[PDB]
């Protein structure tokens, strides 16, 4: 068990807390109050306004990723200790935190602070949408792509 | 690699996906088309209606729980066969497998089905909130605390 592997671990917690927190953040605000910071300067209000997709989408590609990564750390940590059983306890120990630490406390905290922030995240986030969103919003469109063959879904 | 320990893994995915669709199923139906369906009966749109909290919450728990535990598994199979790669390659295969079947293609699948899987979840999504929803409950009361304490939040 190193030091920077538990350091590591509370980096993507934290991460976790950050998008989970800037997703409560950017769809408490939006729209009359978005907009209302948009025409107002400056300036990450307005960016957030006029994509939101953008924002939306690359948080959800950074929450389950940080997500599914620092789950995945942690089961290493638990199965090197305690062999088979390392799955039961990880399961168990990261559910409790993704669940307390990367959600329910973030999301609790920013309806009470979304202006601020919004204001924090929205270059950050838009930075990781360079990446994210077309990953994101390639998955989608290959995933309505699979559900209208399938006739699940108004044929086009 | 066992048999069994694949299909689990799938049952995972695929409450994963029967989680992110109810979620996205019962919030587009809500409010006034669910109230409309709630006052005809019967039945599971009447639960829906009056208590949804209690819905979305047990989801919350149980989409985060089989996403976590399911990631936590192919870790285990990643690094048995990688070693420390397998951190590396689970958490790429699995930020592909719960976006895409656990998250993308159910929501995309909800809003195009919402009464009829709205219709289907709740009853078993109630059966889950018996222990999930104080569960999460007990979270947030728990994480408002931790805030407030904290100046986080609004005294009280
Ligand atoms: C705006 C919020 C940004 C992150 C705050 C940390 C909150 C929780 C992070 C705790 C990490 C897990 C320990
Ligand atoms: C905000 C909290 C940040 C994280 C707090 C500490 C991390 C402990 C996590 C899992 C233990 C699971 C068993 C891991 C086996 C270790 C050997
Ligand atoms: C209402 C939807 C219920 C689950 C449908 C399966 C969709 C995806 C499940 C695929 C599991 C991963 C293979
Ligand atoms: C709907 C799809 C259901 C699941 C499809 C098959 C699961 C493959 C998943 C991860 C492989 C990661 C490497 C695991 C190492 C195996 C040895
Ligand atoms: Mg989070
Ligand atoms: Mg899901
Ligand atoms: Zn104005
Ligand atoms: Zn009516």
């Amino acid at each position: 068990e190193n030091p920077w592997l538990w350091a590591v671990l509370v980096l993507l917690l934290a991460l976790s807390a950050f998008f989970s927190a800037s997703e409560t953040a950017i769809t408490t605000l939006y729209p009359w109050k978005l907009k209302e910071l948009a025409e107002s300067k400056n300036g990450p209000f307005r960016l957030l306004a006029e994509d939101i997709t953008r924002f939306l989408t690359t948080i959800l590609v950074g929450n389950n990723l940080v997500n599914i990564a620092a789950t995945a750390l942690v089961t290493e940590l638990a199965t090197q200790a305690f062999g088979s059983a390392g799955v039961g306890v990880a399961t168990g120990a990261m559910t409790f935190l993704i669940l307390f630490f990367g959600e329910i406390t973030p999301k609790s905290l920013a309806v009470h602070h979304a202006e601020a922030i919004a204001r924090l995240a929205a270059w950050p986030i838009y930075g990781l949408s360079v990446l994210f969103y077309p990953v994101g919003r390639f998955f989608s469109l290959v995933s309505g792509g699979l559900l209208r063959l399938l006739g699940l879904e108004p044929r086009l």
